[PDB]
């Protein structure tokens, strides 16, 4: 009699094994390893709390760590993200998870809380796996005793281990972590094409909008930026891309982009004269891929095109001023995560007011709130760098160490090259490529042996 | 008044080579501002600079950047194909040494690098280098140590002489400290990817006036290089496989949306007819290398290879193609120059209406630059700013007047700090008419950035 | 509200459904400029209109035009699987006759259209029909022929639509005249291309979330449809192969820059699975119908096919894919609504773990509307202001009324004039915030057109 | 002892060989041609006044036609398109050809008599081949006896046929034309595919300019305009589109295209207020496509962007003002078909002034003019059509036929579908590609014979 659970409907657990079953067909890297260390049992013994988008792929994970010996407790690192027939298709299998789609700001929380508490006192935890740090702050900050008995934290995504590079730099870091985000297999494959693939995606079930001939703004050229650009030119949209970045900019310029800023010579002073009007007032839709705060701000929200489509696809919704939004105008629900916001005014609106936009997902990461998020093939490269990352940590046993070890071992590490080569080899296979191998004499020739690594750690791709 | 110093094709050539840096000039902003930022304090007064690179338009402005700046130069080619003769004049006619034509032998080229090493038959007092692929290091490592005992640093180029300093560096054999300038995002990222993206399906339609849409291409290699070249047959249209030994890049090819394919059977290169994939290069009407490595394009896939089929190498050096081979087997027949036929129908003689025949540009030798005229101005603007930048610093530190005992610790190849990267990369956004945006100090704060940059770790990739 | 007269999925979505109609009517405005436009002279008062289209938000926009300039009309879906039930419910809880719902069975299907034909049991006095692929014409024709005694025109949406109707007037058959709307440049150049390019990744993603970069797509076709599909792959990154009939759209494939290849050995669909190049087959991740044809994808191309391979159809009917081979030997899986897992390994039940399956989008019905919404509003725009003005032409000009005479002079399928075509793209343009440039008089004359347009002869191509 | 030809170097005509010998092999439509029609010698009495670009591509169309029997006589349709060594080969195989790259306008008008002259009296040629109509106009107007032999006339390109459809309007053609232009492996195929290939190709050539990050504005978006804009998208410039016909207008919209106007509105007033000086100074690329007169207009060149690029790929060098330019503008040769053009006066200028443009070929035919043309595997299919045109009309003979008859007969026509797939075909197998045959039960169920043709009249492809 399992109940130790939480989903939208337990009954759609049938349909999410069909997607599963399927879903291992497109991860061979992550099934890889699946059946590699399956019977070593590398995580006998782990106790893992997970806080990840609760999808299908996420799913494949989840069983993957299971079966090479782990028990976990789960939760979704965001109110949209989950499918709800993933989360059924896990709870039935008997593996604790709290999560669905459409959860409120509280029931978040009670989620992540759900994990951490085991018949109302703390797990004996001792192991975490983190999609944006927000599970690994309500340990340190709510359950710091809890860390004692912790081995690592593996973190999937890039504002997650900025948040843990700022704990390191100041000192509250308690446990070490692998940025899991920094293989070559998971930033330039994840974060680039998954975007590619993703965001479009969201943006036609979202509005059905045509974007062909239309004119679109990302905000950021990074990983998301360059894979959401792509995303967006490959429909035929006319893309200009905003950097803080030279570097990134200069990318853009040679991609083929026309890199603008929302301020006129760039200068954000708070003022709504510091707004390019002309510029906005021709955009159709605006996308944030920065990681940063207010970057798509009240003043530029005011002075977009009517009818312009905003969202983001950076981890964190403050990238959009949706505070400002609620505070001053009208929102019609069109459907779940597509809301128009009408800028006449705060209280009501005429149903065929011309002046409003449409924001997705309430500016939480649209690929996940308005469609699945990346598909399982790019997950594959992600989700096989986390294995690895929790067989590492749980195998080095931080939580035992003594005080000196654990100073010499307390930091923020990726995983090796050689490790990160394999994942990509599989996927490649995955693909039907074949990888040539260097004869002997040229691989004396460049330096490297026969089976990698095939490039030093400098090297950038 | 008087000045011979110098060895190019044709003098005369001076005036048109003089209009074509005017233009150059207009589509260099970031070298050009180098130029009006440090004339007035001449950072390298009393430089004296040895340098080997393609003597191109380009890198006429890169010259005389660094003599606006004080220095003083003797110049010659990194490759027998790759000068604009034009180029070399405008730089002669101007009183600069220089020693560099397109189409020298071999015996030529290593005269040129002789001549600047040597002025009026004795070594001349050089106290920098600048190279392209090493070959001056590697002169005057083995031919004339003495005169590195006076040169305080190289700022090499591109990613072969980079692995050749490396090399030397791991040996004990490296002599003085080097900076990697390939390895500026505004130069890896920009000039080896978005320059041959530029120029190589610029040197096949010069070469070969062939077309390219609807046609097979195999791209041997996916680095920077192999990127931007797919990237320069896809986009007019062709069918591009891509082969690699590695992974990562492999999987990056997938994604990027090519297939990706060996060679060899089973990716396995045993050196025998049999384990060629004749089925697959018998399909292929080009073939490219782009890996920095040896014999990747080898005999036994040339015999395999489709009637004719174009062959061409745009990595630094010759020998990825086994040109030896056909050398020694097959009959030339020049096209043009830089453009032969090679018949495989044996070695004494050819049918002028032969069938089977592969088409072979610049002899194997760097394809942009031989059959056409390498990366663009407004590219090479980024890679030049970093050799400007990399000789004022590495003059400025002055390795070779420190004690033994220092010199041991300052012996190092380096890359330069992310800042001056960015300061590079804002320049050329600017010549685009780009504006970057500017954080607001929360933002900064917020991302943990200065509002100035340096805006990433030094680990992140782009 | 008394009104009764519709049958659709849930009345209760219709409040939704006018959301998305007020969306789409400002993605919509050259059909709504026709409604301002002729919105006082109410030139179809007094028309009839049987409408047989799929019941999408988009034909939601269409039907209110004809509604608002006068017209009565009863709807139905041309497609078992193509209704928005929003939309649907919305058109119903405007007092407008629709019986259409997603997911009909074949014998509703017969029903919805017979119940837009009958109002009470007897024929509803209809004078007007548009029609999308020919069943509703082939239905009066054949069952009702009295009704088109009072009938003035047909209106016909799509390519394999008017392929019938050029058959029956050939035959004598045809019993009223119709307008070609699918050959308007803003409707076939339009919708047949770009809607495929924006709906066929769109509607395999909902039902797979497969990844597309890097697979193996074959698309069979390269007609407008075909054309707009290979690039929806190919712009996601797919590896696109292209099969074709007709050497012209085969020769624009491979200067596009596929690779043009056939199911059969050289091309010889003898029936044999000895004629299936296997090879090829065994390497495709995903087959796209494209044709209007019948059994382009057979029984021994299905046998062949990679496993796991995804296979569907974006022409008009579904007997492109040999689906009656699968139903009778193959066990299906429903993944989902609309998507199935066909197993090879047998009829009578199959392992959950199989790995031998193919994935079937839409039963092999239209894909795009499917198991997705089809094209975007402003794509058809297009489409829709072509239907109004041919409905308009139609009516106005009162076929069923004139004399026996003028009658065979009328009798006929005809495109509108160019004039219209360009008036419909002017709005499409302006849509986008695109300025078109005015001729001027003598720029006009240099090219011997008027400033007004028509700007090309008949024979133009585009 | 063979004299009766006129070329910049004979000496050139071993390098012509060769280059004709490899792009025979890149013509497999045009050689199937010469074994097809050989043995039955279909042109044997034909004697052939062309005029069209002497190019590599135009040899091997020369030397079909004199395979299969015709004689002729030569010359270019450009001052600037001849490829030297092409004319050197085709008068060392005794082949009478006047042209030379760099012709005076002088020198082109004498070229093309010398064609039309032997032995200073009127040839007695029976057929006509031209490529923009200049030949075409000479003998209406300056020889109108020799028309009375001609059996007709077939037409390269589009503004050629707009001439000889003014005057089947008019009533004043003389002999029959083909409209080679408007065959699908012509128009759809060398109009289109060939500007992509070769306007990005003369750029370089001209300029060696980066075109990735810049702003180009191509005026006209038919095929030409269609194809040149795909050349310069596929660099990575931000392409805008210029249009008067709203159907290729929405063409450029939906294939990813921002469509602008020189002129505000769009109206062209003649003044430099309607000029929207903001997007003139930001385009670094002007390339003309539209066959029309004066598209890049005086007021146009006076609001470019300094160092901006002028090109005019239209067949007649009046798409740009370049008379406006000569009369007040100092005009700088950077090299043969490469001209700065000084904006600060018409006395001289300095040489480091920065206000200039850069003008290719004089405004004449960039792709000749600067590079080489069109690639001989596109070209295939134009001259495989262009030969299959002058046997279709050389076998009707009409030039023997009584008035009344000629009247009926007298038409500018297209070829039959059927030769046209039939090129296709052979175009096709060039790539390898391989044609599916229908079967019986699907020939019938599309209303086709299984040879074809496949499309009604009406399609458009
Ligand atoms: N939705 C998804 O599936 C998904 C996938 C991966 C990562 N992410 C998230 O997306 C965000 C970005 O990730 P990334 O890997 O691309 O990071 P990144 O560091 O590679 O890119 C962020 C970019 O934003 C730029 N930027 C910062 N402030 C800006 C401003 N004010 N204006 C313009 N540009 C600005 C930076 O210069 C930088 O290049 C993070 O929150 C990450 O966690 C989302
Ligand atoms: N022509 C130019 O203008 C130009 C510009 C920049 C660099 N280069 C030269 O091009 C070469 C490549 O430079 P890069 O920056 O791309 O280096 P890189 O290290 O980024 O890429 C070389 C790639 O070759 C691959 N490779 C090695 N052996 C292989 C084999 N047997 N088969 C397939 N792939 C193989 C490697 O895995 C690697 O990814 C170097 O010689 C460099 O100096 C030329
Ligand atoms: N799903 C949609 O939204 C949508 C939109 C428009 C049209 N359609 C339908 O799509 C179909 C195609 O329409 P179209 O306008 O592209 O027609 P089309 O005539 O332009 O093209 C169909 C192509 O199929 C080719 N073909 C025929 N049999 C073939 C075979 N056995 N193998 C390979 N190629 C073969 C023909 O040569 C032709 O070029 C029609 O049924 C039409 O009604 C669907
Ligand atoms: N250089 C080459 O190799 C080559 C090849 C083929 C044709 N051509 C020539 O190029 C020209 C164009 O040929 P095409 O086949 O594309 O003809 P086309 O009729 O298909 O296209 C010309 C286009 O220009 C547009 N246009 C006319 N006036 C305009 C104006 N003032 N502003 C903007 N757009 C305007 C027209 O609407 C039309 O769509 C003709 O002179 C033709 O002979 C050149
Ligand atoms: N006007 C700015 C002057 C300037 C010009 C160039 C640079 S650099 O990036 O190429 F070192 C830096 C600063
Ligand atoms: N210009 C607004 C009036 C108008 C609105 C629509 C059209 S139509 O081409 O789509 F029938 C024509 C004219």
């Amino acid at each position: 009699g399992f109940t130790d659970y939480k989903v939208a409907d337990i009954t759609l657990a049938a349909w999410g094994r069909r997607e599963l079953i399927i879903a291992e067909s497109e991860m061979p890297a992550l099934m890889g390893l699946r059946r590699k260390y399956a019977g070593q049992q590398p995580l006998k013994g782990a106790k893992i709390l997970g806080c990840i988008h609760m999808t299908i792929q996420t799913g494949v994970l989840i069983e993957t760590l299971v079966a090479l010996g782990a028990e976990v407790r789960w939760s979704s690192c965001n109110i949209f993200s989950t499918q709800d027939q993933a989360a059924a298709a896990i709870a039935a299998a008997g593996i604790p998870v709290f999560a669905w789609k459409g959860e409120t700001e509280e029931e978040y929380e009670w989620c992540i809380e759900q994990t951490i508490l085991k018949d109302g006192q703390p797990w004996d935890a001792n192991m975490v796996l983190d999609d944006g740090g927000d599970l690994t702050e309500i340990l340190h900050k709510k359950y710091p005793q809890m860390l004692e008995r912790i081995h690592g934290i593996t973190e999937e995504t890039t504002t997650g281990v900025h948040r843990l590079l700022d704990m390191l730099k100041n000192g509250t870091l308690k446990v070490p972590a692998i940025n899991v985000n920094d293989s070559v297999t998971k930033s330039k494959n994840d974060n680039k094409y998954g975007c590619r693939h993703s965001l479009n995606d969201a943006i036609k079930r979202g509005t059905d909008h045509l974007l062909s001939g239309k004119q679109a703004l990302v905000i950021g050229y990074g990983d998301v930026g360059k894979g959401s650009s792509q995303s967006l030119r490959q429909e035929g949209m006319i893309v200009k891309v905003a950097e803080v970045d030279p570097i990134c900019a200069m990318q853009a310029c040679m991609d083929g982009f026309e890199v603008v800023s929302p301020y006129k010579n760039g200068i954000n002073d708070g003022t709504e004269a510091s707004i390019d009007a002309a510029l906005l007032g021709k955009i159709d839709l605006i996308v944030t891929t920065t990681g940063n705060v207010n970057v798509c701000d009240a003043n530029m929200l005011k002075a977009l095109k009517k009818r312009a489509v905003v969202c983001n696809i950076g981890h964190f919704d403050n990238e959009i001023d949706t505070a400002f939004m609620r505070k001053n105008w009208a929102w019609e629900e069109v459907k779940p995560q597509v809301h128009k916001i009408h800028r006449t005014g705060k209280d009501g609106f005429d149903a065929h007011n011309d002046d409003y936009l449409i924001l997705l997902a309430e500016g939480r990461l649209v690929n996940l709130g308005n469609a699945t998020g990346h598909p399982s093939r790019i997950m594959d490269g992600s989700f096989a760098n986390q294995v690895l990352a929790q067989i590492h940590l749980f195998e080095q046993k931080y939580a035992d160490l003594p005080a000196a070890e654990k100073a010499k071992r307390l930091s923020v590490e990726v995983l090796p090259k050689k490790l990160d080569e394999e994942v990509a080899l599989e996927m490649v296979k995955g693909f039907g490529g074949v990888v040539t191998q260097l004869t002997p004499k040229q691989a004396e020739y460049i330096g490297v042996s026969v089976e990698g690594p095939f490039k030093p750690d400098t090297y950038r791709y």
